[PDB]
Parts: C-alpha cells; structure tokens; sequence
C-alpha cells in the first residue's frame, strides 16, 4: 500500500514523489493522467507515464480519440493502466497556458470522487501554468474520495506543505 505520506485531510495525503515510480511501486487501482482533449502524451505527467508504458498508452489513446473523438476540458476516461496500475483515469484540468476557465479545474477534480482511492498529481499545474497552491485547495474541497498525491519537485511539495491552510 502507500507509503511516506503526510496526511493533509481525512481524505488527501501528499508526498514528494516522481508519479512514475510511485506507480510502479505501489500498482494501484487508479492513476490519474494530467491528460489534454487529445489524449496527446507529450511532457509533464503524460509523456512520463506515457514513456513508462512503451508508448502504449498512446496508441490505446489513439483508438479512443479515433472512435470517440475529444474529451471536453473538465472531463475525463477511464483507460487501461497498463504495467502502472490497474486503470488510468486520464483527466483533463484547464491549461492557463492555452488560456482555458481556471474554474473548470473544480469541474476536472470532482471526476475523482468516481473512484475510491487514486493515485495522482496537482491538476492544472506545472506546464499547465495554474497556481499549485490553488490546486491543492481545489482538490481538497472538491475530491471525497482518497487520494494520494504525488509532487514530484521538492521544492514545490515543501512549498505546498509550509503554505497549506
Ligand atoms: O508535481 C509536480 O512537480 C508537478 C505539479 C503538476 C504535476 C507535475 C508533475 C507531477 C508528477 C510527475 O512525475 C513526473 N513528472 C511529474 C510532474
């Protein structure tokens, strides 16, 4: 099971961790994808896990998109884990930097109140270009469900932890 974590809430733990590795580690049931519409796997979290998996959550994503066509920002799917976890739920948080609703990332958390326990990273930060301290309060009042959150820069979980309300 998890490990090293500093409980934030009776619901929201954190620990400063590459995803990947934890992953690989613990195998859960869920791991959340930082996904974009397009399920493309480039940088940040994706191209980590997506890299981690050879590439094949990419091509599974390439047969969603093909058949479905693109999530909505806020939304999310539920996709294999491949040798991560059991499920990948790939969700898409509003990316400040392509200037999407920064009020969409309540939206994008409360897909994981669909699941009893995730593993995953701060939606919409990072190379998403929202504030992290703002998504880790988002994800607090939003998410019932107990998730495991992984920040992979030190210096930002130390931030996060010295600064949460
Ligand atoms: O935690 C971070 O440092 C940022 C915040 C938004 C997500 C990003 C991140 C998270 C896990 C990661 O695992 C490998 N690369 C990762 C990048």
């Amino acid at each position: 099971s998890f490990s090293g974590y500093l409980k934030l809430t009776d619901n929201v733990y954190i620990k400063n961790a590459d995803i990947v590795e934890e992953a690989k580690k613990v195998k859960p049931t869920v791991v959340v994808n930082a996904a974009n519409v397009y399920l493309k796997h480039g940088g940040g979290v994706a191209g980590a896990l997506n890299k981690a998996t050879n590439n094949a959550m990419q091509v599974e994503s390439d047969d969603y998109i093909a058949t479905n066509g693109p999530l909505k920002v806020g939304g999310s799917c539920v996709l294999s884990g491949h040798n991560l976890a059991k499920h990948c739920l790939h969700v898409v948080g509003p990316n400040v930097n392509k200037g999407e609703d920064i009020q969409l990332l309540k939206s994008a958390y409360e897909n994981f109140n669909q699941h009893e326990v995730l593993l995953a990273p701060l939606l919409s930060a990072g190379i998403f270009g929202a504030d992290p301290i703002h998504s880790l309060r988002v994800c607090v009042d939003t998410v019932r469900t107990n998730v495991y959150l992984a920040v992979f820069d030190k210096n930002l979980y130390d931030k996060l932890v010295s600064s949460f309300l």
